[PDB]
């Protein structure tokens, strides 16, 4: 059959995961929604034509009999208790970042889904999908540069609004470097230290931009990573692994060449929803195919999703104090091996 | 509802597209097979364990009420008649190349196509769904290089097996640079000269490989197209557009860079189903979208079809004749423009 | 000793040699000059501050005792004069394109130095000294792609004068073409045609721009050599080089890259005499070195000028005619094997 | 005339300099020699055929009326001796790293030179004279990319002796980024910090192989250098300066490109000998050009030597202690502006 899927959280982002579920990707079904304002679910059910039951609460909703499974798209800090729901309720959910605000609200989840003795919950960690990512990953796995040593990394944007805060370039921003730099190198992060360059004009004066985050791994692994959130030029991913015998670097995004006005050129893109609108859609592909040819989801876990909420907070704490901070860890149990 | 498409020809090319429509896309189901060889559609729906019906022909299948669309995915020189039925009995199809073997064949195609006053015919000329293609269609369309004079490109292909013949270059191979390129120009062919280098060591006694066809159009745009299927190093698609103004080329296929062993370099794919899947599956989820938004398709047509027809057939008498050769189309009916 | 060099034409030419090896180069001085204009001389001699006599003809200066080698930088069709002049007094020279205006003035001088019995004449083919050019020598020598098979090939500028005539695109453009290829590839031409595209709206009204100019080989390489000369873009040289197992191409002039403004872009000279003052400078010292070291001189030959005449010749005939026209040329003598 | 020019040292680097000076560039001439090891001196002058005086040290060197200027390109503690003397003797100087060994000697040098009222050493930083360095200043002197704010910058070797030990990682090698930064973004260095990754497996047991070496300036911009002596696939220099509206990055040198066995590549040097050679032709060239034309030298001054002194002191300490190092710098005299 198709994967009946139920949406908690029927704003942007579940807005954009139910038009690709609906329209673009194969084996799955909305069959239900909800939203805190019931009004804006039933907007969404019309606007996609969608054939799905209008839930009042996340409760009825995994009540369902005829609910496989859950994306968790509600605002954030509403992430954790929808996921601890649908685990009780024994569906697999699919939950976008943040899986809980805390470390603490993280291993609340973790030790509900080890009792289960399978894999219900992906976090939406999308980077991880990434045809470039993958590549490196397999660069990686293959021994092709011998151990990795050094990562020089840059996630820049060309400007932010006016409510963007210092924090959120880790929170929000950094996120996605902390998810997917570990998975590579298979490592665990240890320290974390922020330096901040000369401000950029291009920023207005409450946040600090650009950044400068040093995070060392247990192993050794030095990466630098630059947030630069009014670079102006662009929105850009850029990721350079250093090896004992030799170097693999990200790809720019498929650009056709432009010889014109004395300059040899290419594009750089200035909307970010354009960056990574495929790894968004295999992300989703493979929660569903997953479930469906195995049982169990197979993406980031809910403990890549504990590690991102760990980290995070140390970096936060970093750009805070000026110094080198711990990133304190718990063993990684074998469940999630 | 989902499209339910029909399948005329169940072998690896219309396999492929089932798996696609099956497993990938979004729209549409497989509801109907049919295959010269019946036993071999029976394990068909088996193997992908669809709920379809197998018939014993394509007239039967095409009785079906409660089939759309049709994929002719058949031996080549059979592709004809189940397009004229199929128009026939107002499906909409979606043709493999070639649409006919000859450009009388196209013509009748034609014929009957505009009596029905909407589009039905499909034609399998995946490059222009291709992201690198669509990026030169949009540079050209926005007038970036000014007018195109120009164009250099190269098919190449690592090796091919000892039953290519000379001829297949153009049938087989150039054909698709041959329908890409008037799309991309909005030009018509005029003219087709080949000319012979060297012999390449990689290529069996009884093959011309390399070979280059220049072509020229109406507007005096000037085509010089390499195709070199022994070039041993890789699959690879080339394409430069030199303009008045500027010069466009298409991309190399994303892939992580290496720095290892004094050199820096980038991969180059071996496999031409590596080359262009997601074109293929784009022009699938297109003439369904096409379909079931439009009611008639919107990718290469019938006409496009002929078109690729009285080109090929310019280009193998060229590699016979030495000399430059006439390309003589009928006028583009208006339901084409 | 320094080398002492006599200077025959002192316009532009001959005044940037005067100036190369009076102010950059080692080991060679300027003693003497002479131009038609002896007006014109003697201010040059005043300007770059030389120690140097002024002749009134090249017969006087040729019978300097302490005049070692001379430049031939006069009008091009005065050259020949000087270069058979020079051969007679035994004076090794260093003529500017072209050696001769006709293939008989070339084997004019051909049968003169091969009387010598060892080699005079260097004809100022400055591309062969290009570190690039150099590095494709090197690969092809090494057999780093097997044998060649094609060369495409452009040479573009952004605008010309209104004196720039048709067959100059071939007689002072392609014509570093023409000795460069023959070169890299060892082997001689044996057919050329040429095929125009549409007229660029940047060529004035009697100029035909672009051009495409195909040359065969005796081996069975073939040449697509586009030339355009109002590109508008930039000066432009590119040249790749497809063998049985690989492909080597020219590189881009160094220059640093840019992000800036949704653009990834590295810069494209205008003018053509920043691209090559490298392989200026580097010819015009191994004249100096090859001269001093082995008493002969080492770069282009008389015969390559001689092939350069032969071909600019049958390339003009080819613009006329449309037809695919012989390049005619005697046997190599051994001299200059 | 020739800049008469004497050599105090003559051993691998003063012969390179004889070379130079001898066989490649313009207006100047090997007048005297001296190295500590007199025999060495005299066969000095008989390999490259000098019309030099061979002088028993650099005080009767000093003596010579008939030497204008001078290379210190003896052993690097023997250097502030020489520059010292020449001072006094007024010639004009030419000093290979170091100026002296420690703040102090280059200070001395410092007080010495304010005195002539003119500027007669040079010391030989030549990665200013490259012509990627000298194309980021253009950009940056030209506002191209706003305010610079971090620079990230990589120092890469294949392999090291048995001898190169952790503080030359400085030392020897992080020194050329230390001069050229500085004179890039025209800012003064304030701190220095130094962290180790994971040893490679390429390093010998007692060197630390990688580093990373954090720079701020007193502007706010942030450096961070990798150092990787023994990365096995090259050396490599790589440096990109991101402002406020854009990033500029060092080119590769420049190389043909090969499509070849499923790659596409281009080359990367190993021997650092064949990186810079153009850049120490220019640096000397200039020394000896701004002496003639200006009466006074126009390279990286004693100033700039100082401020290697320190900052390379100052990264040693930090290499020691873990800490963040201060970076203290005499305020810049106007002699020096
Ligand atoms: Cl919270
Ligand atoms: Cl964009
Ligand atoms: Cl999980
Ligand atoms: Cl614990
Ligand atoms: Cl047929
Ligand atoms: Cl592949
Ligand atoms: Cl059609
Ligand atoms: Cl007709
Ligand atoms: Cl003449
Ligand atoms: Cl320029
Ligand atoms: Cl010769
Ligand atoms: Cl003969
Ligand atoms: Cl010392
Ligand atoms: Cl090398
Ligand atoms: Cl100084
Ligand atoms: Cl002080
Ligand atoms: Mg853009
Ligand atoms: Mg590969
Ligand atoms: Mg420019
Ligand atoms: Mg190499």
């Amino acid at each position: 059959m198709s994967l009946r899927i139920g949406v908690i959280g029927t704003g942007a982002i579940g807005k954009e995961h139910i038009n690709r579920i609906t329209n673009k990707l194969s084996g799955a079904e909305i069959v239900a929604v909800t939203d805190v304002n019931q009004e804006a679910a039933q907007k969404v059910v019309e606007q996609y034509q969608l054939n799905a039951t209008v839930y009042p609460n996340d409760d009825s909703l995994l009540a369902d009999e005829n609910v496989d499974a859950v994306l968790v798209t509600s605002w954030g800090p509403a992430h954790e208790s929808s996921v601890l729901k649908a685990i009780k309720a024994q569906k697999y959910v699919f939950c976008e970042k943040p899986l809980a605000t805390t470390a603490e609200g993280c291993m609340r989840i973790v030790e509900e889904e080890i009792k289960v003795g399978k894999r219900l919950v992906q976090v939406g960690f999308m980077r991880r999908y990434d045809s470039g990512y993958v590549q490196l990953k397999e660069a990686l796995d293959n021994h092709v540069i011998g151990e990795p040593l050094m990562i020089h990394c840059a996630h820049r944007n060309p400007t932010v609004g006016d409510n963007y805060t210092t924090d959120m370039a880790v929170v929000d921003t950094l996120v996605h470097e902390i998810d997917v730099l570990h998975w590579l190198v298979n490592d665990d992060y240890e320290s974390v230290q922020v330096i901040y360059p000369k401000k950029s004009k291009n920023a207005l004066p409450h946040l600090k931009d650009p950044q400068i985050v040093v995070i060392e791994t247990k192993g050794g692994i030095v990466i630098n990573a630059e947030i630069y959130v009014n670079c102006k030029y662009g929105y850009d991913i850029q990721c350079e692994i250093v090896g004992e015998d030799g170097i693999i670097k990200l790809p720019e995004p498929s650009s056709i060449s432009l010889r014109k006005e004395g300059r040899f050129s290419t594009d750089i893109l200035m909307d970010w929803q354009r960056r990574f609108v495929a790894a968004y859609d295999v992300e989703i592909q493979d929660f569903i195919d997953s479930i469906q040819k195995k049982g169990e989801v197979s993406g980031p876990t809910a403990w890549d999703g504990y590690i991102a909420a760990v980290t995070t907070d140390a970096c936060v704490k970093a750009q805070e104090s000026g110094q080198k901070e711990k990133v304190e860890l718990k063993e990684k149990p074998e469940f999630y091996q």
